[PDB]
């Protein structure tokens, strides 16, 4: 899971992973541009990985080298920032809601 931010509000999932299957390390698993409640998106997009070294290998070399748009955008790690009751996921280890019963990995 590693975030990057800045795409712009007519930009496809696909049009993100065009250019995204030449780029270094082992090939991942999933993407998400993150979507909204109207059908847009907003700016960030997560990738998730099938492996640890090849999410490192990827922020290895070309953390500073992605260009799309005419701007650079950073590559950058994705910790979760709770808040006071947040419980736990046994099986994903995935800090998700509270008032939601379910992961946001396994469910
Ligand atoms: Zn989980």
């Amino acid at each position: 899971t590693i975030m990057l931010r800045g795409l712009p509000t007519t930009i496809t999932e696909s049009d993100i992973r065009e250019m995204m299957e030449s780029f270094e390390g082992p090939q991942p698993a999933d993407v998400r541009l993150m979507k909204r409640k109207t059908g847009v998106s907003r700016g960030f997009a997560f990738v998730e990985f099938y492996h640890l070294q090849d999410a490192t290998s990827w922020m290895e070399a070309n953390q500073k080298k992605l260009v799309i748009q005419g701007k650079h955008i950073a590559m950058h790690y994705s910790n979760p920032r709770p808040k006071f009751e947040d419980w736990l996921c046994n099986k994903c280890g995935l800090n998700n809601f509270r008032k939601r019963l379910k992961c946001f990995r396994c469910g």
